[PDB]
């Protein structure tokens, strides 16, 4: 049984805590906070939980696994800290704000005998494997994926403020927020991209509000939307030679259906389920438990190509961070 | 009175035109042009009393008012330049040119023999953008995503080894110029000539595209543009604005769009699809003739001109030539 501490007191981190718990392979015991208050109200729907508003005090205490939902600029501090203590992380997405910073969790993460896993909650969907499955036997000549909705932020920011989630300091944007899902996507059917491009509308700190970019692959490319003021409805669509595989999204699936080009369909057996990070949460604990370090190592090894290729992707839009500058 | 009509190209898409054109009530099929009298033949044998040519030069000289030019892309050109010399109107089908000064030409042969010319972009001329086009006039736009993509019926020649016309270099062809060109014009229908425009596309050998994607940038906006001839697509076209989106089932021969706001709530325009994907651009068209109004004329040849100028900047980006440009 897994002891979980947690860093930020977002809404994320109650629905993260809600399905480790259900998962039957976590419990809570400790939560940080920048504020002891913010802590006890976000905990006081549990029982028996220690608090901090000390991260050195915080990674001293027991227990095994630590799940950090701060700010994306605040990710890789936060993480190393937890690794050097001798800490499992689950990190969320996006892990890091540049591609050096995952290859340095890693070493860090080995050299303490810990493991490292980003919250890529649509990566561990069982709905890739039965898609890969799918495709495994077919030729592949596109795709075109997405994930644009209108951010609860668009108020504050049409305000004259800049959240968190807009801003340069706080390593934000539709690609790193939202762009992410589906490269994940890509990655997990596709495998690493030859190349990637990225263009966006920009606020004046350079952080993107929507952008559109294709990854290049030998033998075609992939579409690819993201969007933060804006809402797309848009399925998602992977060509083959033979038809059109069509996915409702590319993140919390619950349906994907082969179209061939005389009109014949094929649905493909998708089973949605009941919360977004289910899937994931029963990974992470299975591999700590279990290890199957292969497995392991090819999820560090598709971090990293979702990492490289947004970074590629900010550096041609030109969507460039505070410590960048 | 009844306009008459000449045609040149005796593919399927000019049996559909003369059968919209006969529908209008507005023209009067009266000769037919092949390179090959007996194809001409075989084409005209649906109708009665067409006459048939096979030299250009004689079929202009005859009596008619207005030529339907439906030939390979890259003949497109000299054709028209000749039926306006001639002093034919004339509706060029799509992709009316191959590069924006040929268009240019195209109409300055046409206003110094005082004639039409027509580019056949039949989702410009549809009523349903006029009726989105109101709708987003007191709006503000925030994006858009248009697509055209459908598996050719030139695959299984293609993927034979044979190089049909819509996949050559030296016709001009390629899903941009084919099929791209429609949800250009829609962008250009809806929010005018873009600042500057990408494309990049999966090419043959001969560097003409099987699919693409590409992005029209505004001041404040982008436009997605996806085309493809090996792959089909069914996503819909979406606009974005401040307050919601808005969704079409297409931006060709449009049957439904419906406006969503950032509450949930639903405003469905008033789409009227007409019957036949060429209805409108004919009665237009005929219209134009016989009642005039100039200025909007004018205004569909500045469209035109945006629209190739974009095709060929987005051409440029792609590295998508054709044989007389190497
Ligand atoms: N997998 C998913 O479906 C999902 C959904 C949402 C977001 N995420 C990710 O979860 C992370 C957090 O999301 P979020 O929207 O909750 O971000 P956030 O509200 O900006 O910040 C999250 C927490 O970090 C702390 N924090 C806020 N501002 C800070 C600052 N200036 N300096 C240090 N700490 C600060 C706060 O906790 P304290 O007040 O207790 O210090 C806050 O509760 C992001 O990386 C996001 O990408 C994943
Ligand atoms: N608006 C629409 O919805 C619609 C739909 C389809 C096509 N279009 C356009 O219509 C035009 C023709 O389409 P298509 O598929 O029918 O093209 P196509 O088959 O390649 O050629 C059309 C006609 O042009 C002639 N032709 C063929 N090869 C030629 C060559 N090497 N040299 C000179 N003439 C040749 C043929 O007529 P002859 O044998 O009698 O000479 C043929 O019937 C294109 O510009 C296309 O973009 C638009």
């Amino acid at each position: 049984m897994l002891k979980l501490g947690v860093i930020g007191t977002g809404a994320i981190s109650h629905h993260f805590i809600e399905a480790a718990h259900t998962s039957g392979e976590y419990q809570l015991v400790a939560i940080y906070s920048r504020k002891l208050e913010t802590a006890a109200t976000f905990a006081s729907r549990y029982q028996n939980i220690q608090l901090f508003d000390q991260l050195e005090v915080f990674f001293k205490s027991s227990f095994d696994l630590v799940y950090i939902a701060s700010p994306n600029s605040l990710h890789f501090a936060q993480a190393k800290a937890a690794l050097s203590a001798g800490k499992h992380v689950i990190l969320e997405k996006p892990a890091v704000s540049q591609p050096q910073e995952w290859f340095d969790l890693i070493q860090t993460a080995e050299k303490n005998n810990c493991f490292i896993f980003e919250a890529a909650r649509n990566y561990h969907e069982k709905a890739f494997t039965t898609i890969k499955n799918f495709l495994a036997d077919k030729q592949v000549l596109g795709a075109d994926f997405n994930y644009a909705k209108y951010s609860s932020k668009m108020p504050d920011l049409l305000a004259g403020q800049t959240p968190n989630v807009f801003s340069d300091r706080f390593a934000g944007g539709a690609l790193m927020d939202l762009g992410i899902y589906p490269l994940y996507a890509a990655v997990r059917l596709f495998g690493k991209a030859n190349d990637a491009t990225y263009h966006a509308q920009q606020l004046d700190n350079s952080i993107d509000l929507n952008g559109d970019g294709i990854l290049f692959y030998p033998d075609y490319q992939v579409h690819i939307k993201a969007g933060k003021n804006i809402t797309s409805n848009l399925p998602c669509e992977i060509y083959t030679t033979d038809g059109t595989l069509t996915l409702n999204t590319i993140e919390h699936i619950r349906s994907a259906i082969f179209t061939d080009h005389q009109g014949n369909q094929v649905q493909l057996p998708i089973q949605q389920a009941p919360h977004t990070m289910t899937e994931e949460v029963a990974a992470f604990a299975h591999m700590i438990q279990q290890p199957d370090l292969n497995l392991y190592q090819t999820w560090l090894y598709d971090a990293g190509s979702v990492h490289e290729l947004l970074y590629t992707m900010r550096q041609t839009a030109g969507i460039r961070f505070e410590a960048e500058k």
